[PDB]
C-alpha cells in the first residue's frame, strides 16, 4: 500500500470519504447521481430519462439520457470559447522535436467548422461512416470532430493495419469516403498511408467510397485518381469557417471502433454519444484529478479507444490541455517521453506497460539529462502491469511523488471502470484497486456462480453505465451473444481477475482465445485464419507466450500441406504474409513447424497443452497421445 501523499490531498477532487459517498450513491440510485452528474455537459434540450437498461437474455438494451439532444464538438469546443478561446487545445509535438503547434481551441474550432462544411459539401451525412486512416497529427482529431459535428459516425483505423486489414473495415462499415494522408512519420521513417489505401481500395469488394482526402503531410510522390482523390488544403481552403451545431439525440451513433474478439474477424464496437460523452469527461476529471491550466498527455494513438476516449473527447469536453505525440517515446534515444514531459511542462502523463517496460530495459538512459518535476500524476493503461514495472514508474518517472492510476476497462466500456482514484485511494502495485462511480464488477466461477470474498474468477460488470457500448456495427444479435450470453444478465468482459481482502481487483488477463501483444489486443482465431489463407498452409493455432516488454508474443504451430517442406525463406515468407494480412502488430514471434496439432474425437484442437509448450513448460489424453512428445522436442529448436 502507498499513501496518498499531502500534495494530492490538498488539491484532489475527490478525497476517500467523497469517493464512499459518491460511489455508494452511483449503485443505489443512479438516476439522482446520473442526472446530476451529466451537467458536466451543455444539452441542447435537457434530458428528463437517465437510467433504462437491461442486460435481458434476448433483450439487451442500453439508453442513457434518452430524450435529451446534444453536439459533442460544441461541448469540445464551441463552449469553451467565450473564455478560453485562447488556451491550447492541442499541444501537437512532432517526431522531429524541432515540429510543434500550440492550437487554440478559437483555431481548432475554426477548423473544424471549416471541415464540417466540407464534410457536408462532399454529400456526407448524418449516419454516413468515414472510414479515418491517419497518423498522429492533429488533423485527425480535426477529422474527428467534424464528423461528431455533423453527426456523421466516423470509424478510426489504426495507421499499423495492412491494406487488406483497412478493406474489410470498409466492407463491413460501407464508409463514403477515406481521409488519410500521404505518409506518417514515426521515429525517422516515412509510413505508406495514402499507397495503403490506393491497395484496400483495389479490393473487388470495397463498393461504398466516393472519395479519399488526403493530408499533404510529408508532400512524398504518390498516386493519385483524379476525382475520386481530394488533397485536404484544397478542400478546407475553400470551406466556409461558420457551422451551426445541429442537435444530435443522445443514443445518436457517434463512432465505431473494429475490435478484435474470441471469434471471427474483428467488429465495429458502436458509441452513441450523451452516455458515452459524459461517462469520458466524468473519469478524466476525476480519475486524472484534472484541475484548469493542468499539461496532460496521453500517449496512445487516435486508432483506438484510449486515444478516442483519453486523447482526445474526454480531455476536450474539460477544457483541457491535450498533447499529441507524433513519434515514439524512445526515439531518437529513451530520455524521449521525458523530455517531451520537460519541453511541454507535462503535469499529468497516462501511458502504456509496453512503452514503460520498454523504457525500463535502458535504466537512467530514460531520465538522464532530464527534470520531471511538472509531473503531478500518473497513469498505466491498456495491460496488466506487474509490480516491478509499476515500481519503476512511480519511482523514475514521477520521482516517488505521483500517484499511479492503473486504469481497467475496454472498447465496450467507453470509458474508465476499475481505477484508483489519486486521492481517494491508496496504491498497491499492479492492481485496478476499486471500481468508478455507476460500476458494478462481479467474480463468476466458469458456471455463473457469483465468488465472494477474496477470490478470483471471470470479471462480469451486472449492471449498465453511462459510457457502455451500445451494439456492434450492423449486428445487434452478436452483440447480445457475445457480451450478456455466457453469464446471463450480464456483461462477460472476457477478462479474468482477482479480488484480494481490500476488495481491490488485480485483473490476470483475457480468459478467451484473445491476445495481449504490446497492449494491443488481437483474437488467436483471426491470425490463423489469416496462416491458413496461406497457399502452403493447411491448418494453425495460436498461442501467447510471455514476453519480457511486449507482454505477450505471438507463438504460431503451423501445419503445411502435404508435401511441403520447412526452409528460413519459409520462416519470412509466412510472419510477412501475416504482416500483409492484418499488419506488423500481428506478426508471429515464432513459427513452430509441425504435423502433431494435437487433437479429440472430432478435430477441436487442445489449446491449453499447446499454451504451456510454447511457455517452455514439461508438466490429459486426446486422440493420440505420441504427438505431445513430438511437440516438446520440436519446441528444443
Ligand atoms: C512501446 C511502443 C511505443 C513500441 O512501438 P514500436 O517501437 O514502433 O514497435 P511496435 O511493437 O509497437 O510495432 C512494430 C511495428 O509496427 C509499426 N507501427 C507501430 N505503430 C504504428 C503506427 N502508429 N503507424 C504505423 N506503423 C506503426 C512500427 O513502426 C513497427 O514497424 P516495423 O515492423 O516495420 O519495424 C508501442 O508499441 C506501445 O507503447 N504501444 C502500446 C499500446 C497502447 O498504448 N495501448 C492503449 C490503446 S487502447
Ligand atoms: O483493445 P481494448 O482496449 O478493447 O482492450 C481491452 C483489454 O485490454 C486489457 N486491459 C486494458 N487495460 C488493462 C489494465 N489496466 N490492466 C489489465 N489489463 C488491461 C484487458 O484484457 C481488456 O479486456
Amino acid at each position: 500500500k502507498h499513501a496518498i501523499p499531502a500534495n494530492i490531498a490538498d488539491r484532489c477532487l475527490i478525497n476517500p470519504e467523497q469517493y464512499e459517498t459518491k460511489y455508494k450513491q452511483s449503485i443505489n440510485d443512479p438516476d439522482t447521481f446520473w442526472g446530476e452528474q451529466g451537467k458536466i455537459l451543455d444539452w441542447i434540450t435537457p434530458y428528463q430519462k437517465v437510467k433504462n437498461t437491461s442486460f435481458a437474455p434476448g433483450n439487451v438494451s442500453i439508453k442513457w439520457y434518452e430524450d435529451g439532444t446534444l453536439n459533442l464538438a460544441a461541448n469540445c469546443l464551441d463552449r469553451h470559447l467565450q473564455e478560453n478561446g485562447d488556451r491550447t487545445a492541442i499541444i501537437w509535438e512532432g517526431d522531429d522535436t524541432s515540429q510543434s503547434k500550440h492550437i487554440s481551441y478559437r483555431e481548432l474550432h475554426r477548423d473544424v467548422c471549416r471541415f464540417a462544411n466540407t464534410l457536408l459539401d462532399l454529400g456526407i451525412k448524418k449516419g454516413d461512416v468515414v472510414a479515418i486512416y491517419m497518423p498522429m497529427v492533429p488533423e485527425a482529431a480535426v477529422a474527428m470532430l467534424a464528423c461528431a459535428r455533423i453527426g456523421a459516425v466516423h470509424s478510426v483505423i489504426f495507421g499499423g493495419f495492412s491494406p487488406e486489414a483497412v478493406a474489410g473495415r470498409i466492407i463491413d462499415s460501407s464508409s463514403r469516403l477515406v481521409i488519410t494522408a500521404d505518409e506518417g512519420v514515426r521515429a525517422g521513417r516515412s509510413i505508406p498511408l495514402k499507397k495503403n489505401v490506393d491497395d484496400a481500395l483495389k479490393n473487388p469488394n470495397v463498393t461504398s467510397v466516393e472519395h479519399v482526402i488526403v493530408l499533404k503531410r510529408t508532400g512524398s510522390d504518390i498516386d493519385w485518381q483524379e476525382g475520386r482523390d481530394l488533397w485536404w488544403r484544397d478542400l478546407i481552403e475553400k470551406a466556409s469557417p461558420e457551422h451551426q451545431p445541429e442537435a444530435m439525440n443522445a443514443e445518436d451513433p457517434l463512432f465505431i471502433l473494429y475490435t478484435s474478439g474470441s471469434t471471427g474477424k474483428p467488429k465495429g464496437v458502436l458509441h452513441t454519444t450523451g452516455g458515452y460523452l459524459v461517462y469520458a469527461a466524468t473519469t478524466f476529471k476525476y480519475v486524472f484529478d484534472y484541475h484548469p491550466g493542468d499539461i496532460y498527455w496521453c500517449t496512445a494513438d487516435v486508432g483506438w479507444v484510449t486515444g478516442h476516449s483519453y486523447l482526445l473527447y474526454g480531455p476536450l469536453a474539460c477544457g483541457a490541455t491535450t498533447l499529441m505525440f507524433e513519434g515514439v517515446p524512445n526515439w531518437p534515444t529513451p530520455a524521449r517521453m521525458c523530455q517531451v514531459v520537460d519541453k511541454h511542462q507535462v503535469n499529468i502523463l497516462y501511458t502504456a506497460p509496453t512503452a514503460i517496460r520498454a523504457l525500463m530495459a535502458e535504466g537512467d538512459k530514460a531520465i538522464e539529462g532530464t527534470d520531471r518535476s511538472s509531473l503531478r500524476i500518473l497513469g498505466s493503461v491498456g495491460e496488466p502491469i506487474n509490480p516491478e514495472a509499476w515500481e519503476w514508474y512511480w519511482k523514475k518517472i514521477g520521482k516517488e511523488k505521483c500517484p499511479v492510476v492503473d486504469t481497467w476497462w475496454q472498447t465496450e466500456t467507453g470509458g474508465f471502470m476499475i481505477t484508483p482514484l489519486p486521492g481517494a485511494i491508496e496504491l498497491k502495485a499492479g492492481s485496478a484497486t476499486r471500481p468508478f462511480f455507476g460500476v458494478q464488477p462481479a467474480l463468476v466461477d466458469n458456471e455463473g456462480h457469483p465468488q465472494e470474498g477474496a477470490t478470483e474468477g471471470n470479471l462480469v460488470i451486472t449492471d449498465s453505465w453511462p459510457g457502455q457500448a451500445r451494439t456492434l456495427f450492423g449486428d445487434h444479435e452478436r452483440f447480445e451473444q457475445t457480451y450478456f450470453s455466457t453469464f446471463k444478465n450480464m456483461y462477460f468482459s472476457g477478462d479474468g481477475a482477482r479480488r484480494d481482502e481490500d476488495g481491490y481487483y488485480w485483473i490476470t488477463g483475457r480468459v478467451d482465445d484473445v491476445l495481449n501483444v504490446s497492449g494491443h489486443r488481437l483474437g488467436t482465431a483471426e491470425i490463423e485464419s489469416a496462416l491458413v489463407a496461406h497457399p502452403k498452409i493447411a491448418e494453425a493455432a495460436v498461442v501467447g507466450i510471455p514476453h519480457a516488454i511486449k507482454g505477450q508474443a505471438i507463438y504460431a504451430y503451423v501445419t503445411l500441406n502435404h508435401g511441403e517442406e520447412p526452409s528460413p525463406e519459409l520462416y519470412a515468407e509466412v510472419r510477412n504474409w501475416v504482416r500483409k494480412e492484418i499488419g506488423p502488430l500481428a506478426t508471429p514471434d515464432v513459427l513452430h513447424w509441425t504435423d502433431s496439432l494435437p487433437k479429440t474425437r472430432s478435430g477441436k484442437i487442445m489449446r491449453r497443452i499447446l499454451r504451456k509448450i510454447a511457455a517452455g513448460d514439461t508438466s490429459s489424453t486426446l486422440a493420440d497421445p505420441g504427438v505431445v512428445e513430438k511437440l516438446l522436442e520440436e519446441k528444443q529448436a
